[PDB]
């Protein structure tokens, strides 16, 4: 029943935690912390692939200054970012492994927290 509205405050609160357990995650994190940018890293088919970017700093921004109402739109944007990178890069990859690593973490950190806002 998504489109019940949460206040941004209780959402920040609630899902924070997660997102920051995934910067905690180093090396894993690494590749994810800002937006792919095609020209520094020398993939200019990039945005050819990955129709919608997404990163733990926009992610991050969203919670920040309120534009998530309700807590799936967070993990629908996690989510989002995982799935670019394994659509994106080999599955033999160092940035694979590493999203599988982050996924990972994730999961774990999200369930408990989903429970307790449902
Ligand atoms: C071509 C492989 O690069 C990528 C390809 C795809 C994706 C995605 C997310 O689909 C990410 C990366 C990527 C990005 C960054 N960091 C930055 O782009 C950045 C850092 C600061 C500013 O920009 C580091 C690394 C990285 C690390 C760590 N150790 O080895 C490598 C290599 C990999």
């Amino acid at each position: 029943m998504r489109k019940k509205i949460f206040k941004p405050e209780e959402l920040r609160q609630a899902l924070m935690p997660t997102l920051e357990a995934l910067y905690r995650q180093d090396p894993e994190s690494l590749p994810f912390r800002q937006p792919v940018d095609p020209q520094l890293l020398g993939i200019p088919d990039y945005f050819d692939i990955v129709k919608n970017p997404m990163d733990l700093s926009t992610i991050k921004r969203k919670l920040d200054t309120g534009q998530y109402q309700e807590p799936w739109q967070y993990v629908d944007d996690v989510w989002l970012m995982f799935n670019n990178a394994w659509l994106y890069n080999r599955k033999t990859s160092r940035v694979y492994k590493f999203c599988s690593k982050l996924a990972e973490v994730f999961e774990q950190e999200i369930d408990p927290v989903m429970q307790s806002l449902g």
